[PDB]
């Protein structure tokens, strides 16, 4: 059985093998002896000439459509002779030239990875495919250099190579959303041959994760009010920060479970824009400062409370009058009681702090009397000349007493007085 | 003028406070004759003034915690006067806090729920204990069960404020253990001031449960990467190649795995199998041909239905195993139209050849020439064969033999063909 080859793509006329040579049979007698091909073998890629027994091409072979992707292709031609009757076989061999390039299956290419993904795991990818065979089909995969991803190619038999994305480093959607590379293949076609190369742009499109936590700028907040400071009045407008996208971005505030239930009453947070604000009546003489604990968290899965703390200090009003509280008044005066001769003992309050709770007190009138202080916050009450009215006549004394703040705030009480006979 | 004493709460009544009348100077005997009284403003129910002794006695007892709740001072304003001259005395009775009530808190069971996923370090903040206590009666410290996950963390800020948080110290893990419960204590701090009565530390407690929250912190995982199976060609479509099983301990959608087919996979295979998301059950849904391939390599991956899934992958080798399901092929090449009726032994009258596109025995074809006639098979070479003559023909001049073949494989059930030509005997001088 005689055995040629023959290169794809060869015009009409190439010379394939001489078959009267190759089997021993001189060309005069091929003609008497039948020299002709089997009907079965005929191939409108082989011509016979009779008279000389030599094959050419005639029809061009083009290997990819014959013998598709097989690693081996073989035309089956027959020829045979009479009296006597001899039949000979002819394989011609086509082989592949690498006509073709490597080309993927989608032109751009798009693959979600979670930015949570490890490094090391792989993602699959459609292999491209080339036409040709052996040395002249797939090769080898590349891709642009970048610090993401690697490119890992491997072969299991087959001739066949496949290949998948290796993450490299991990990746942060908040910092880059969509990486662009290009995805290059190429044959090993190296007459001579020359490689051929495809191409196909790839997008990696990273997918969120409730991975950043809400911020706030400080751990602590203080901030100072006045004292009666109305319901509604802004105590602060805090702001947590969640880069992340759709719930695990979105911020809820609320108070966190240090909180004091006093505070719970005097102030109200509201939990979507972190307006933290007045709901209650703020009375400095109650308390001067407030320490209000506040917890931040997202909306999204396995979010992380966050966690500040606002320092509220009050700060001090004159919304509290002197308070007036007499100890013991003399029934009676004697008429001629000499120059400080007591009357009566009060004392002075105010429930205020520093000037607004200082008060200065005067007593009234163009009167016999002075007023004296033994103690703090003590007065008593004395004479201070001799009486004008005598026996039956009574006096009635008003004291006025008034704290420095602003405004001032003052008080005023009486006392009835009577001169009687000395005894 | 002014005086000053200290009186422990909770004293029963009738005990001594002070003797005013010594501290004043004012002898007992003229103290009924001056007048000696308290203030009307400054009467109170807590102590009875004895006016013909001048001593302060413990009336009704003192609760501290009633009257001055948790302010560090506690100070009873009492007012006294004489008459004759007037004179006005102030004593000031402070009142001594004792270590009588425990620490307490709000609830006596409290829950928290902590993502696996949460970072070593961080601080959850826990309902703080309460002791109506002043001072170093007041709460002192916290203290929970030992352990390896969770220590604590207490903050003072002042005006006897103290804020404790359980501070993460290791990674949790769900999947291993979802809950854990320890005992929360509160100590104050009475253990070592004024003339007070040594006071002992008393304790509060509240049972403490960590729900574990759940995250997508598992991977789907096969208990191989490659799995092979051998099949006959033909089995028929909906036959069970092979039953996934992707393992996945997370809870709820994180532990719901679906099955795909990977990107790699031939569109032959696609064609040829049948992968049923949910189940993992991969079934054949087209013709299997041996003598179109003799395996097939299906590439699957598993993902859960939680949020940032990570993807599983395995591979399935599918060996497929020959059957007898093609009959031999029979061509002849060329045949002699007509044999001479002296035709001796030996004379060629065809040749042919066979193929079978099974392998092995299915594809050994075994040849036979049919009926009682002068010819016999010959064979140069294996599946090629010649016609040839034997012995002399019976029939003569016009009458044309005709030859059938049979062509018989070894399988199992086997498969045979056969073709026939008719050549006509020729006369020769
Ligand atoms: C809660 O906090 C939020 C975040 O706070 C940030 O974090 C800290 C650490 C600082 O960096 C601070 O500066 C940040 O604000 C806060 O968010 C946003 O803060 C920005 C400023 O960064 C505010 O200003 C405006 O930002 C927009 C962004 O618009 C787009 O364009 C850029 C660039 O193309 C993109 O990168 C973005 O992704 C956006 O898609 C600007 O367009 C805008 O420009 C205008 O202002 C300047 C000022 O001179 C003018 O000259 C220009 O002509 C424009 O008129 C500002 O730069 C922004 O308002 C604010 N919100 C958002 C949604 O960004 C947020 O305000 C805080 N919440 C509350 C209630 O306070
Ligand atoms: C995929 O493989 C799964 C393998 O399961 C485990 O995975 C790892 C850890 C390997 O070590 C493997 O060996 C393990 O078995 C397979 O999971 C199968 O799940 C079923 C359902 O739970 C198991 O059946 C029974 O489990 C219970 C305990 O489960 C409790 O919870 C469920 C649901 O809440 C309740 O329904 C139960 O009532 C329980 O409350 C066992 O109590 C029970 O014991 C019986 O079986 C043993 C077998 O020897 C007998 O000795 C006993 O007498 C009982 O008759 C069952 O075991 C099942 O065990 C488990 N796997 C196997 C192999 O049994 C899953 O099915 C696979 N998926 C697919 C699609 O194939
Ligand atoms: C295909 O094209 C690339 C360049 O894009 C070459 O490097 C390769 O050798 C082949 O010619
Ligand atoms: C596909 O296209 C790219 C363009 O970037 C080439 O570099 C490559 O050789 C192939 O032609
Ligand atoms: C209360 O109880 C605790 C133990 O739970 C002691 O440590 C403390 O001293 C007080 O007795
Ligand atoms: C609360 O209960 C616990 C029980 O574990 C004690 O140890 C503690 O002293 C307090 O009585
Ligand atoms: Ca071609
Ligand atoms: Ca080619
Ligand atoms: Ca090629
Ligand atoms: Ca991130
Ligand atoms: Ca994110
Ligand atoms: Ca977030
Ligand atoms: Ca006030
Ligand atoms: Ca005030
Ligand atoms: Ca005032
Ligand atoms: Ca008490
Ligand atoms: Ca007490
Ligand atoms: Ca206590
Ligand atoms: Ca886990
Ligand atoms: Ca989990
Ligand atoms: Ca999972
Ligand atoms: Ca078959
Ligand atoms: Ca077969
Ligand atoms: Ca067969």
């Amino acid at each position: 059985q005689l055995h040629y080859t023959v290169q794809e793509e060869q015009e009409h006329g190439t010379f394939v093998g001489n078959i009267a040579e190759d089997l021993g049979l001189d060309i005069t007698k091929l003609s008497a002896r039948g020299f002709q091909t089997v009907p079965n073998s005929r191939t409108p890629y082989l011509d016979l000439n009779l008279e000389t027994g030599v094959l050419y091409v005639n029809e061009k072979i083009d290997r990819e459509q014959i013998c598709k992707q097989s690693p081996s292709c073989v035309l089956h031609l027959e020829v045979f002779l009479e009296n006597p009757l001899e039949l000979f076989q002819v394989e011609i061999e086509v082989l592949d030239i690498n006509d073709n390039p490597p080309s993927f299956p989608e032109p751009d290419l798009t693959v979600e990875i979670s930015e949570s993904a490890t490094p090391g795991t792989r993602f699959p990818l459609e292999s491209a495919f080339d036409p040709d065979v052996g040395t002249n089909s797939l090769r080898d995969y590349e891709i642009t250099p970048n610090s993401y991803f690697s490119l890992d190619v491997q072969t299991q038999g087959d001739g066949n190579r496949f290949a998948e994305l290796v993450l490299e480093k991990p990746l942060d959607r908040e910092q880059q959303a969509v990486h662009r590379y290009v995805l290059t293949a190429v044959d090993g076609g190296g007459p001579p041959q020359q490689q051929r190369t495809g191409t196909a742009l790839l997008t990696i499109r990273v997918l969120d994760s409730n991975d950043n936590v809400p911020a706030f700028d400080q751990p602590v907040y203080t901030v100072s009010l006045p004292e009666n400071s109305p319901p509604g009045t802004l105590v602060i407008q805090l702001n947590a920060t969640d880069p992340d996208e759709g719930q695990n971005g979105e911020v809820v505030y609320s108070f966190s479970s240090h909180i004091s239930p006093r505070a719970r009453e005097l102030f109200g947070l509201s939990p979507r824009t972190g307006r933290l604000e007045v709901s209650g009546e703020l009375d400095y003489e109650e308390s001067p400062v407030y320490q209000v604990y506040v917890q931040a968290k997202d909306l999204g899965p396995n979010a992380v409370p966050a966690h500040c703390k606002v320092l509220v200090r009050v700060l001090d009003a004159n919304d509290n009058a002197p308070e007036i509280s007499f100890s013991t008044v003399k029934e009676a005066v004697s008429e001629g009681a000499a120059p400080g001769t007591v009357v009566a003992l009060f004392s002075v309050t105010d429930r205020d702090s520093e000037e607004n709770g200082q008060v200065q007190c005067e007593l009234l009138g163009d009167v016999p009397f002075r007023l004296k202080s033994s103690f703090k916050n003590y007065y008593t009450i004395v004479t201070e000349a001799p009486l004008d009215r005598e026996a039956g006549d009574s006096y009635t004394l008003t004291v006025v007493a008034r704290d420095r703040g602003e405004p001032a705030l003052s008080t005023s009480k009486s006392i009835q007085v009577q001169v009687s006979d000395h005894h």
